[PDB]
């Protein structure tokens, strides 16, 4: 993935003069010609020579502009124009940053066209994502990256030597790849003075990048939209008379106590100027679920009672995009092949985002169910109706209780800005916000960056694989600094991986899961699940982990869900083998046919969707370690790899390697009906098994040992999900090991509180496999290869079936 970066930039006086002429026959070309009265309509086109004069003037420049500026398509090409007219166009290598991959392909693919060219083949423009690209021609170009790209090339070339002009895009978002590699750039710059660096922001707000960049220059770019109405909530239900088929921390707490206070005379005056019926209609709407119901309703409005357009609607994640999309489909009206109805959605496979293509004619209208992703730049054709569904899927941490979770928020003013300029691009448009008027004017104005909010070990492991020194002092000189108290949890649960050494630098496994752009447990699991040979369930608990389970409870069905939940763990005393049990018996049905499909989910009250979903993630894992080297397929399924994926005990000592030091030992119940099952663990005392696990009313358990994933603070502490363990797979995978005796009996323990009885030699034979296991890893490092098992006596073999045949007891 690192080929256009490798290339050495070199001006060339004869390619100048090539590309001079190249251009005198584009103005005679009517392609070319009836391209460029497109562009001429953006605001961008009209302010080119100040953008372009401002970018030679000055290293560094922050550009501000809102929806329909055309910075993003625009801003590369007037660069490489300038350079062209004027005579140097070979000196220009330009690299612009997307958020997401399909905005990489989507925009370079629009600029290809734009220039009367083809994307890639040696011509002007083109992009490069993980694992797919077409690339450019070497001089006088431009490139579409993603954020991750980049950081993938500072491995190889630190220096980004090639390039001529980098251009962050899209850096409101405030992704934690975007503020590190800000930093990154920052101290190059400095550096290399023949660097430009172009920041482009879709809000205003931008003053705060200018300031970190050193009070750099700023210049706007005017938005273009056609007029949009917005209507909310309130407007949305008397408009249509919507009838219905039924009837993260302190601030947002302050936030709703604001809302509360305020609702009763909201609602009171709302009767003044609305129906009765509407009043009494939003006041039982759910503030927690979109109502996917009303977007139904709404939809079948806009088709009858409104003009001709294509509908984009904002969903907060997969689960709500799949759902409307059945429940569309589930009525005879959208049926039609007069319809185009088109899921978009970030982790579904990778042109499997096909909302790009010319829409056929308009006698069949597009509707498009998308994420938060279709804010950015992205072609959607024709839209003039956005229905926002007000939410967005947002990360938070508790970092007093160490808990990370997802979940839907209300958007931000900002959020809700971009989806209303959606509506504008083509005619007149209407935008509808499912959220009422005091919601909306208690929105946020932007949202918390996610550095704030986020679990730091990915990033703290690309400081340490980008050698950039101390993390606490790298990660103190980002725009937005995180708090300490998140910096400590995440270099403490690194060494607590093995991922670092005491002192903070990387092991050998810490190499490789830096290669692995997942978060380091989710890492770690995966690529023991490749060297073990357990490949595909361990792939299928790795997915469930990071998305979330299949399982669902039916009102009424309560008690017989989890008797069949418990069926489906057999013996196994585990939450994750749970899942890879109910996986598996829905892919035998699948291929039994649909019928079977529906029967075994309803059987076991399943997800389709989700299964769905956690199957197309295994697929990307596997890539993760296909390119990372330790399989030799994409394949969760392949044979090779698949020797051990139905020992339980090797894929326990997976799970095991994955989730340490997440670890509770079993309060003994000693056949106490009244007394709840609880374990306990090494910061929180005492805690309860959720009432949602296997394990919740287990008597039997074979060992004193649990992992688990998930954590939640109600009342009080509950582990939603875990997995009984033998002491052998804490011993290889925990933390450090020392030996105590007490007269007759040999003692381990383990990170000191995990203490169990077991022979001194078993003790030195693991440190022993350990240090094995560091070489063997340190190994590939350079020469990455999948271990091959069918060579026996390979001493790879030798090592990792040694520690096989521990963690088999
Ligand atoms: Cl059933």
């Amino acid at each position: 993935d690192t080929e256009y970066l490798l290339q050495e930039n070199e001006p060339n006086l004869s390619l100048d003069q090539h590309l001079l002429e190249d251009l005198q026959r584009k103005k005679t070309d009517p392609r070319y010609i009836e391209m460029q009265r497109f562009r001429k309509k953006l605001p961008s086109y009209g302010m080119q020579k100040e953008l372009v004069n401002l970018i030679n003037n000055h290293q560094v420049t922050v550009i501000s502009g809102e929806t329909g500026c055309g910075k993003t398509t625009q801003v590369t090409q007037f660069i490489l124009d300038n350079y062209i007219e004027r005579g140097k166009g070979s000196a220009c290598r330009i690299v612009c940053t997307q958020p997401r991959r399909i905005s990489a392909i989507s925009v370079a693919e629009r600029v290809a066209t734009e220039r009367a060219e083809s994307c890639g083949n040696g011509n002007s423009t083109g992009y490069q994502i993980r694992l797919q690209s077409r690339l450019p021609r070497k001089q006088g170009s431009i490139l579409y990256c993603t954020t991750g790209i980049i950081l993938q090339w500072l491995q190889s070339d630190s220096r980004l030597s090639s390039v001529s002009h980098i251009v962050l895009d899209e850096i409101h978002e405030r992704n934690l790849q975007s503020d590190v590699l800000m930093t990154v750039i920052k101290d190059l710059l400095h550096f290399r003075s023949d660097l430009k660096v172009i920041l482009m922001s879709a809000t205003l707000n931008a003053e705060k990048f200018s300031e970190y960049f050193g009070n750099c220059p700023m210049i706007h770019i005017p938005g273009f939209t056609f007029p949009v109405v917005e209507y909310l909530l309130e407007d949305i239900i008397e408009k249509i008379r919507y009838v219905p088929d039924q009837k993260n921390r302190q601030e947002k707490e302050e936030k709703e106590a604001i809302y509360k206070e305020r609702w009763p005379a909201y609602i009171k005056e709302l009767r003044t100027r609305y129906s009765a019926s509407t009043v009494d209609v939003l006041q039982m709407m759910d503030d927690d679920k979109v109502d996917l119901n009303l977007i139904a309703a709404l939809i079948r409005y806009i088709v009858l009672e409104e003009e001709d357009g294509a509908i984009l609607v904002f969903l907060p994640g997969w689960d709500n995009i799949s759902t409307l999309h059945d429940l569309l489909m589930s009525q005879v009206m959208f049926k039609s092949d007069k319809f185009l109805i088109i899921p978009l959605h970030s982790l579904m496979p990778t042109v499997n985002q096909t909302q790009v293509f010319k829409k056929t004619p308009p006698g069949v209208r597009k509707i498009v169910i998308a994420t938060n992703i279709a804010e950015t730049s992205i072609t959607i054709d024709d839209v003039v109706y956005v229905i926002d569904g007000g939410k967005i899927k947002e990360t938070h941490f508790d970092t007093q209780n160490n808990i990370s979770t997802m979940s839907a928020e209300w958007v931000s003013k900002a959020n809700a800005k971009q989806r209303k300029g959606r509506a504008g691009r083509v005619q007149p448009g209407h935008c509808y916000h499912l959220y009422n008027g005091l919601r909306a004017s208690l929105l946020d104005d932007y949202q918390l960056p996610e550095i704030l909010r986020t679990p730091l070990e990915e990033l703290c492991l690309q400081i340490k694989i980008l050698r950039l020194g101390g993390i606490a002092y790298f990660l103190s000189r980002l725009m937005d600094p995180p708090s300490n108290e998140a910096v400590v949890l995440s270099i403490k649960h690194l060494m607590e991986l093995s991922a670092l050494d005491k002192q903070e630098e990387l092991t050998p496994l810490g190499v490789h899961l830096a290669r692995l752009p997942v978060e380091p447990h989710i890492g770690k699991m995966i690529l023991f699940g490749a060297l073990f040979c357990c490949l595909d369930p361990v792939l299928t608990i790795a997915a469930s982990l990071s998305f979330k389970d299949p399982f669902v409870i039916p009102l009424g069905k309560e008690k017989i869900a989890d008797a069949r939940r418990k069926e489906l763990a057999k013996e196994t005393r585990s939450d994750h083998l749970t899942v890879v049990n109910a996986f598996e018996g829905w892919e035998e049905a699948k291929r039994r046919g649909f019928r079977y499909e529906k029967d075994y989910c309803w059987e076991y009250f399943l997800s389709s969707n989700t299964l769905q979903m956690l199957h197309n993630m295994k697929g990307q894992f596997a890539e993760h370690l296909l390119g990372a080297g330790f399989v030799s397929s994409r394949s969760p399924k392949d044979p090779k790899a698949n020797i051990n994926s139905d020992n339980e005990k090797i894929i326990k000592a997976v799970i095991c390697a994955g989730l340490y030091p997440k670890v509770a030992k079993i309060r003994l119940n000693l056949g106490k009906k009244r007394k709840m099952v609880k374990v306990h663990t090494k910061s929180d005392g005492l805690v309860s098994i959720h009432p949602k696990s296997v394990n919740v009313e287990q008597t039997d358990f074979h060992y004193n040992w649990l992992i688990y994933h998930l954590k939640m603070r109600t009342s009080s502490i509950y582990l939603y999900d875990c997995t009984e363990v033998s002491p052998y797979c804490l011993l290889f995978f925990g933390g450090d090991i020392s030996i105590q005796k007490d007269k007759d009996q040999e003692i381990i323990a383990v990170d000191e509180w995990i203490v169990f009885q077991s022979p001194e030699r078993i003790a030195h034979l693991v440190k022993g496999l350990r240090k094995e296991l560091d070489s063997l890893l340190q190994e590939k490092i350079e020469s990455p290869h999948p271990v091959d098992w069918d060579d026996t006596k390979s001493r790879d073999c030798a090592v990792l079936s040694a520690i096989l045949d521990l963690i088999k007891t």
